[PDB]
């Protein structure tokens, strides 16, 4: 196989966490709702509860009837994400044996029921069986997106397929998708004029395009019909005639839409026999129409409505082109709720992740990488306690808020959480398959090359070119990356030349030799690598300031691709959040940490003040690096300000990405 | 704690045996040729003499110069043994007291002979001071086996670590162990072209991975440095790729670097440290070459090398695949040397019970728990003189030998030895440890799993599940066995539905109520217990003719998990034995007592006649149970055969494991 063995101490910590907390569901509660709308033996199991409860009192761990719930959410992303981590290397032998042996029981379960389902419910044959078919698809009695929750099932039924170590487990995971796909067709058969798409249905195209790549040829067909029906092209062409139409639309609702864009896009140029299969306008349409919604989406989002750290929107929507400071400044800072604090939704970087991930895949442009690293380490890294492995819903931008993670739900991280009923958010969800996939995206490999996305310590054992690929790095606490290759075969290496770096400072040196930082079309340097090669990559970290389009005095500061935080004040996870929405924990402010974020120069203006700040971190700059490059581990990265009045002189900066313990401050308010 | 405290009358008097040898060892005579080496104050003592002669005939009880010696492997053993026994349970609180002071001062003693030595020859720091450096690793000067002899002390220093009740002693172990792995990188550094494996090491690599595992984490690399230079990863890869290389092979030799092999396996994957300190490459090699070529080792083993009392090897050696009867009986009965009488050496059960313990450990499989069982009770119960607690060296498989055990050479069974000098050989040092850890395997205990290895009455108290267990036992005599719970906690119990028993005839019994005999993946059934749970298991036991692959009218006879032996003629203890090798004792032919075992068919042909063996050994079978079930302890089994000729009427068969006064047949020869 392929692997991508991590040798990063602190990601290998984050992946760990996550295979131990994977491992403490037990099948039987993972499988209850599903069992039990089946009608068959729940073998007296509740379920997790939170956002996966069902309407029963008695098989709901807070006794609750028909609460508001997202059935079947979270065991989907279960599933997704125990089959990404049985096929990575962050679980020992051990652990993914037993991980193994769950997901086959899960993935067999919910055959079970699906197969019984279809006997006592026939014209829905091949419905998940979460929660009741009758509230398809708007919701009722509790049960809120339907489609939303039904998609992970899928979904999560496709990684099972593709990463299931066990034969029979891959054939009846592909046997539940394609016959759910069937389902859906049947089912909008029966309610022609019933609308699918005005409820969230998650990213239902994408799977069900996902599903048609595995169906058996002759299934092709009717699940790509059912896919199509989770195609919102209103909102697409709109995306691909360059309009922004994203103001008061929910985000992580749209991103994963146009992901199923692009996922039609590689479905039906991946396979001639699909290909052939359309209009030769419709052919034309996955260009015009498809590929073109998601290219200029991502970069009406990027450009129009991110933060500093890759994330976007605020109280789960997107909202005026250009706001963000305003969208994360004037909305409130009371307990509970959605206010100030409710920006950057989580999954959301999980989408953007895997929609920057589609457009590498078929455009290689560097820009997605670029991207991909800088969310990849600011708002995913970021999401996750170090200690406990739990994950943020929303990440606050303003300063003067903790971090809030989730909680268990189970056994695992018992010591910080007793015996407390779980809730498993969205974000939680879409949190366990961000680190059980943690190192799918290091590299991208085709015929010729390689491509190196982020900078991460690890062993690339290259199947495809017959080549190991050992990477060495540390950015930006030390400025050498290293490459060594063995194997046999040959490759190009592809190297992004990043924009975080100081561009004059940028060294590549090839076997001894220096060589020139000649860039693709696509904005890759290449380095042809065989047995032998060794590459020493110099990426000298620039620092800089980043201010919002809304107002150049609220202004984060980043260190090569990692933004950087001020520790304000202690915070307690015990007490330091309310709830919002539906049992989302919220953070709490800190008036007084928030009043420590005032940046104000001694001498000059604050235009002065910003431009003082050197690139190189030196001492002289209005921010200085104070760590030693040559002591610690990346963590111990630190920075303090100078020239500046007031509690900001003592702060210390470090990578937001490891700021955890603390209140903190990623943006700052420049004071005149 | 957890302990198992044994009610087994016949283990307890092993075990009671045991502590008693261990005691009668003066800490100064251990200590003697260390202390001489070291140029330390002997303080006028004898060493033990036989292979721990020295080479100087002042310290020797036989007075001899330079002889065939071993020095330290016993006091290794001893180290071991003294160590399990103060942490055991068959020792009395007072007896516990003295043998821990006793093992405190022997490891003192090493230390400071270990530290001494470091000052007077500085380029071997570290070295324990047994004999010469200088005739490392070959031998020399009579010295045989240095590595092997230094495993022993290495080995000893582990276990005094893991057990002694003073931290003192804890810690100048480790230290000594430590020092001692030091001193290997060091010795070998300064002997970069010396090969250190073609002469027996013993379990060298093995030991040095335990060593590894309780190091400080600043000397770990230092200590896998060590292990590994003694891992032959010649042998490991043809294992690995599923030869069986072993023909010609020394057995002993062979087997514990296997349990190595796994050692490196179990000190990788348990900690994440040392696991992300290896290659990708090497990571695999955990699996594909290490696990494996233990896994193929010990099928290969049991399969085509293996006695139906679970030993192995002929004069020492494996021989061609299948060739067991030709092995035991075609090498002569004439006195002296290594014969037909030198099959099974016992310290190759001791091994492969170990290989097959820490299979178990990392697979769970049931088939190590089922061999681990078998060849407990058939080759190491069997192994010792229930009268004088000392053990065998050879197995003679061949009919019409006596067992032979070993002598004191201490003031212990003086009545049985008088003042003969000792002669600690190897089987003898193996086998304090044996009998000293005794009740080491009765259970295996894991986060939710209580493992049941063998059936004997015993209390656990599982201080993990905070469960106490009372089992009852005395299979085969009697078919059920008994559990009883109590306590505060919860756990499943595992059990093993033996090839041994009848199958159809196994019935579980939970809390009043039958129960399945569903298996996991890997061979058990589960039952949930927690306090005032109460199992009945019957076990049937099965009656059962095992041949040779070599030779169908070589027949051995089993009942449950018991092989039988007939006794034939009266042994004299003080005169059955010659020698061979370096003064082993080795057993004398009774040509009559062999001529008894001739098995002759009254009606029919053999082959009939072994098709009229009932599993039940009822009434009807040609080889009938003859004790009375609810009369006498298990050792008054007793079977005869029926519708046979001569002198085999009129023998009784009675469990291998306890015949000692008598010549005896194990295997019959079936005479058409
Ligand atoms: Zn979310
Ligand atoms: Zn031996």
């Amino acid at each position: 196989m392929e692997n991508v063995t991590v040798a990063d101490e602190y990601l290998q910590n984050a992946g760990k966490k996550e295979v131990e907390y994977l491992l403490s569901f037990e099948p039987d509660r993972l499988l209850v709702e599903f069992r039990a709308q089946a009608g068959l033996d729940t073998k007296g199991a509740k379920n997790y509860g939170g956002w996966e409860n069902g309407p029963d009192e008695s098989r709901n761990p807070d006794g609750s009837s028909k609460p508001g719930r997202f059935t079947g959410h979270f065991v989907g992303h279960w599933i997704s994400a125990a089959s990404q981590a049985q096929r990575s290397t962050f679980a020992t032998a051990d652990q993914k044996a037993q991980l193994s042996a769950n997901l086959t029981a899960v993935v067999k379960g919910i055959r079970e029921a699906q197969e019984a389902y279809a006997k006592k419910d026939t014209a829905n044959a091949g419905f998940f069986p979460a929660f009741s078919a009758s509230v398809v698809p708007n919701g009722g009695g509790g049960l809120i997106v339907p489609f939303y929750n039904l998609h992970k099932v899928e979904a999560g039924m496709v990684q099972a397929y593709d990463y299931s170590t066990d034969a029979e487990t891959r054939e009846t995971a592909k046997a539940a998708a394609v016959d759910f796909a069937k389902w859906v067709v049947n089912w909008k058969s029966a309610h022609a004029s019933t609308d699918m798409l005005r409820t969230e249905y998650g990213g239902m195209n994408d799977a069900l395009y996902q599903v048609a790549e595995i169906a058996d040829a002759s299934d092709k067909q009717t699940v790509l019909t059912a896919a199509h029906l989770f195609d919102e092209t209103a909102l697409f062409q709109k995306l691909a005639n360059g309009q922004d139409p994203l103001n008061g639309l929910h985000a992580n609702t749209t991103i994963p839409k146009l992901t199923g864009a692009m996922q039609r896009y590689v479905a039906y140029t991946e396979d001639e026999d699909l290909y052939n299969s359309l209009s030769a306008d419709e052919r034309g349409k996955l260009t015009s129409l498809y590929l073109k919604a998601a290219q200029n989406f991502f970069d009406i989002v990027v450009k129009d409505h991110t933060y500093v750290n890759g994330g976007n929107s605020q109280s789960e929507h997107f909202h005026v082109a250009g706001e963000l400071w305003k969208d994360a400044t004037q909305n409130g800072d009371q307990n509970g709720g959605y206010r100030n604090f409710s920006t950057v939704e989580t999954c959301n970087e999980y989408n953007m992740l895997k929609l920057a991930r589609i457009l590498f895949q078929v455009t290689k442009d560097s820009k997605y990488s670029e991207y991909y690293e800088h969310t990849f380490i600011n708002a995913i890294v970021a999401s996750q306690n170090p200690e406990t492995g739990m994950t943020t819903y929303f990440q606050p931008m303003k300063a003067g808020y903790p971090k809030v993670f989730g909680i268990t739900g189970t056994d695992y991280d018992a010591d910080w959480f007793g015996g407390a009923i779980g809730e498993y958010w969205c974000c939680q969800g879409t949190g366990i398959e961000n680190f059980a996939k943690l190192n799918d995206s290091f590299y991208f490999t085709d015929e010729n090359n390689v491509y190196v996305n982020m900078f991460w310590s690890s062993t690339y054992t290259d199947t495809r070119h017959n080549l190991t690929i050992t990477q060495t790095a540390n950015v930006p606490k030390t400025e050498d990356v290293t490459f060594e290759v063995s194997g046999t075969g040959s490759a190009n290496l592809k190297l992004r030349v990043p924009d975080w770096a100081i561009t004059n400072g940028v060294k590549l040196v090839v076997d001894g030799t220096e060589q020139a930082l000649t860039k693709d079309e696509n904005g890759w340097v290449t380095v042809a690598i065989k047995d032998g090669a060794k590459i020493t990559y110099t990426l000298p970290a620039k620092l800089q300031a980043i201010d919002a389009a809304d107002n150049k005095d609220w202004v984060a500061f980043q260190y090569g691709p990692v933004v950087l935080a001020g520790a304000l004040t202690d915070t307690n996870y015990k007490t330091n959040y309310s709830y919002g929405g539906v049992k989302v924990r919220v953070a709490n402010y800190d008036s007084e940490a928030n009043a420590k974020a005032a940046v104000i120069p001694t001498s000059g203006s604050v235009t002065d003040w910003l431009k003082g700040i050197k690139e190189d971190a030196s001492e002289g700059s209005n921010l200085v690096r104070t760590d030693d490059p040559n002591t610690g581990n990346r963590e111990t990265l630190s920075f303090k300000f100078a020239n500046v009045d007031g509690d900001a002189a003592d702060l210390t900066l470090q990578p937001y990405y490891s700021t955890y313990k603390t209140t903190y401050a990623i943006y700052w308010d420049m004071a005149e």
